[PDB]
């Protein structure tokens, strides 16, 4: 059992050599997370993509031998932690809200949010700012809160709970945040009842109240929860990891500046090169699964290392090169299979507008620290920075 916690911040800042060393030995490996959990790692692009869509690897915790606390189980009835037919039923309820054509209707508002955030950032007299606090945090939480009807005075506490899910000071802090967020979301759901709101949460409340078999009260809470959480840390870190990739590769930043039509491909390579999802969410084999002689027993926890899949040289030649013109087709930053990210059009819209605004409105935009001075969070599932100091003229 490889102890990942004994590797320190070096593994948090640069986990790729560790994953690559494992991939040379095999596709499946028993590890111990820095937090102390014994899980399986699936490495290698071909194996990673296959396991993500393999129905033998369930996402329902009824198939897991890991126990859930009361706070964890209260938020567990969501589409990401379900199999068919429950997953099919839950995703159908909101699939129309997140299509490309429906998300495109949010472009004027997303552009307005980015414009105002860049306005306040450019007001700095020294021309310096933390891109995390100035743009990477507020943009996604503002977009998803307006969509789901989360009032502004409640959004600050929502980020604190999210922070406790990724980098808790102690395991009890993560449990308290889950219990507090569940209590808040239930109160928020109750506040929509009978108010004739037209936000997404108001519509879900009416759907659940009209037919509890189509959306139970537990699944109503789980739906609000997963829609608000699954896209927060990921979108925040895509903007930050992507801008870090651009600013730490000046040749690519200048190429994008000279030809802004490469914007969409650059964002795709940001997902490929430094995607926010280091490893996919929990998967449990319903039966023993043989992966090239390595048998993963039923009920064990399996983490698909998307970060290693994106550095497999047979799939992405010269994998450690950040190339905004690279053929990025087939990356797993949004997953693969029935659980493929429902928010991918919205995430791409937010990232594309944010990156374009920073390049067009920050003359001589630059990383205000050395790459070695940046600090990465030690979470096996999320790849994200503590801060992104930047400067401009
Ligand atoms: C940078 C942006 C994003 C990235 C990299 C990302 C990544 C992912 C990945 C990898 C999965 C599948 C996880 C697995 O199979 O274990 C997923 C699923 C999901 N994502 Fe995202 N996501 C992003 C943005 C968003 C946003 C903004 C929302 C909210 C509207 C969202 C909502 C969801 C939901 C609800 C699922 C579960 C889908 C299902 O199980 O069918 N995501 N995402
Ligand atoms: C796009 C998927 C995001 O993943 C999540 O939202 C996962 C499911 C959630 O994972 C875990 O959160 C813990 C607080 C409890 C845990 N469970 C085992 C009791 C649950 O599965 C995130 C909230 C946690 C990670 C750190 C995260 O923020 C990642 C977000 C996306 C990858």
């Amino acid at each position: 059992v490889l102890d990942l916690g004994a590797l320190g911040q070096d593994f948090a800042a640069d986990p790729y050599p560790t994953y690559a060393r494992l991939r040379a030995e095999g596709p499946a490996h028993r590890v111990r997370t820095p937090e102390g959990d014994e899980v399986w790692l699936v490495v290698g692009y071909d194996r990673a993509r296959a396991v993500l869509a393999d129905p033998r690897f369930s996402k329902d915790w009824r198939n897991s031998t890991t126990p859930l606390t009361e706070a964890e189980a209260a938020l567990n009835h969501n589409m990401l932690e379900s199999d068919p037919p429950r997953h099919t039923r839950l995703r159908k309820l909101v699939a129309r809200e997140f299509t490309m054509r429906r998300v495109e209707l949010l472009r004027p508002r997303v552009q307005e949010i980015v414009d105002g955030l860049v306005d306040a950032m450019l007001a700095a007299p020294d021309g310096r700012a933390d891109l995390m606090e100035s743009l990477a945090w507020p943009l996604p939480i503002t977009v998803i809160s307006e969509l789901l009807g989360v009032p502004e005075p409640d959004r600050a506490a929502f980020r604190v709970w999210t922070d406790a899910f990724v980098f808790p000071d102690d395991p009890a802090q993560a449990q308290t945040a889950m219990a507090e967020m569940s209590g808040y979301l239930s109160r928020l759901i109750d506040s929509k009842r009978g108010q004739d709101g037209e936000d997404l949460l108001s519509a879900l409340v009416r759907t659940s109240d009209e037919d509890g078999s189509r959306l139970t009260s537990e699944e109503l809470l789980g739906m609000a929860f997963i829609l608000l959480v699954a896209g927060h840390e990921t979108t925040v870190n895509l903007i930050a990891n992507g801008m870090y990739a651009l600013l730490s590769h000046p040749d690519q930043l200048a190429a994008l500046r000279a030809d802004m039509t490469l914007l969409d491909g650059a964002v795709e390579e940001m997902l490929r090169y430094e995607g926010p999802v280091e490893s996919a969410t929990y998967r449990f084999p319903v039966e023993p699964v043989d992966l090239d002689g390595t048998v993963i027993p039923a009920g064990d926890t399996v983490l698909v290392v998307l970060a290693d899949a994106h550095r497999t040289p047979e799939r992405f030649p010269d994998p450690h090169r950040f190339d905004i013109r690279r053929d990025t087709a087939g990356h797993l930053a949004f997953g693969h299979g029935i659980h493929f990210c429902i928010g991918a059009p919205l995430a791409r819209l937010e990232a594309r507008i944010a990156v374009r605004a920073l390049l067009e409105r920050c003359p001589d935009l630059a990383l205000d620290v050395s790459p070695g001075e940046l600090v990465w969070y030690p979470n096996p599932m999320i790849r994200g920075l503590k801060a992104l100091p930047i400067r401009w003229r």
